[PDB]
């Protein structure tokens, strides 16, 4: 049997401020602990990607959840997916307002509903069928966050796990993009788009742009190159150069193939990541190691 | 130039009678014969499968537009999307509601917006600023669904070549019977519910919503075409995987670049057409061509 593994990601920002490099890593690092935690105590691959997303999504740095972007109303608007790639099993949510973790929605509509993907008022109401709380939309909107979107009229969170019986998953959420019209839905809740995961070749989560992102099918091509043996990093290399040469995108994958072997690559300015691997934290090309205690 | 070909499909319903077996025969020659029409005007290929889809839509006899099935709580909410072969440029919509046409308002998030999906109430002010008309949430509502929801209680589209060498599809449903509310299927998945890129060819496909979803058909069945399988080896193998993988029977629509058209299909029936060479093809295996009409 096989040694667990965890990547993470959000969507890159550019250039930003020396304390918040410091708050956006210590999230990462965070989930990425919390994700292997599951995994080191033989947790699923799933469990393992539905944790460290949580952590994302309850984390106010990340447009996920807490901290998510406003729309164009000055709402917060949420989308989720993760996936099991053992029998493609999945759950998605789009446009999901007044809840804590979508991603958390996102898994109930996967194991107990006979659908993967609910939207809007009627995701409301399986939430509130499941025993969902309901929160005002002010915990989840920063100051920040309304500041940003004034100023517009002037990225995502992620997850892959291979687990210890060779299991693999993907979870992501996001709030979007700031200002984007009511109810508009991108690359997360969409399978294959915002990822994939599956037991014959590995799994993907992506970030960037959303359209760009879904138009290309970003996470099941990097899936299909490994499918012809390129190597992880080929495969991630030849995806992005692709949506970037096509349609103009940029953006970043974390992969784990089926055997363990990942990467995290991004054709953005920059990708915040982290990574849990035989006991050590990998961060990030000033990719650096330490020990998990 | 090439010589141009469109083709319509609407999801099974196994056997019927010959009294709804003819009006499914004489929507698909309709629907097929609007978007052949369009493509002789030398339109594009988005403009024919829009023509095609709104003719079904507005066809009592298919599950989409007017005479959708119903979702649990007896209502009508629909899925819809269109890509381009050009620049894989899309627009979809899910769970819209009280109106006629939802494939025109995918076109309209196509063009109209800087985004490629929206859902459910940002779908309905979207389209309420587009002038789209809002209609009575019964005219949408036939009353042979009323009985397939109250016995219960107790997806169509087309893909085009154009004189161009472009490549496109739409597809169009109410979803399926009894769903709960908000659920949303692969019809507004990109990738799934059909592909269109016009380096490989376009794609729809009809059956289990969500198992299509899962195995991410439409990109599927092009990744063999790429890789060099026919078109119709492709449906066998795309749909071939879905059967083994996820359990799913269904089938496809396709067209290549090269101009070679396929339908096949796994479940009992796929009712179809398609409009090449001043002709009419369709078949329930024994393939006819008449001379168009
Ligand atoms: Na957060
Ligand atoms: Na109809």
């Amino acid at each position: 049997h096989m040694n667990p593994i965890v990547v993470v990601h959000g969507g890159g920002a550019g250039p930003i401020s020396k304390d918040r490099k410091e708050r956006v890593h210590q999230g990462m690092v965070r989930a990425a602990t919390v994700g292997y935690g599951i995994l080191r105590e033989g947790g699923s691959a799933v469990d393992a990607v539905e944790g460290a997303v949580v952590a994302l999504e309850d984390d106010p740095e990340f447009n996920a959840g807490c901290g998510s972007v406003l729309n164009t109303n000055g709402e917060v608007e949420m989308d989720a997916s993760i996936m099991d790639g053992k029998d493609l099993s999945a759950g998605a949510v789009s446009a999901v307002q007044c809840i804590a973790n979508p991603i958390k929605l996102a898994r109930l509509v996967m194991e107990k509903t006979p659908h993967c993907f609910l939207t809007d008022q009627g995701a409301a109401q399986f939430a509130a069928a499941m025993g969902v709380p309901e929160i005002p939309g002010e915990k989840l909107v920063t100051e920040r966050n309304k500041k940003r979107l004034e100023k517009e009229k002037h990225g995502t969170v992620g997850a892959v796990a291979l687990d210890c019986k060779g299991n693999v998953a993907y979870a992501t959420s996001t709030g979007g993009i700031v200002n984007k019209m009511v109810g508009r839905v991108g690359d997360s809740p969409c399978l294959g788009a915002g990822g994939y995961a599956d037991n014959d070749i590995g799994a993907v989560s992506t970030v960037g742009h959303g359209e760009s992102i879904l138009k290309v099918n970003l996470a099941r091509l990097t899936l299909f190159h490994i499918e012809q043996g390129k190597t992880v990093e080929e495969a991630a290399d030849l995806s992005l150069g692709y949506m970037k040469s096509r349609v103009k995108g940029l953006g970043g994958l974390i992969v784990v193939s089926k055997t363990g072997d990942w990467v995290a690559k991004w054709t953005s300015t920059s990708m915040p990541w982290a990574a849990a691997k035989d006991g050590k934290l990998h961060f990030g090309d000033d990719t650096t190691i330490t020990d998990l205690p």
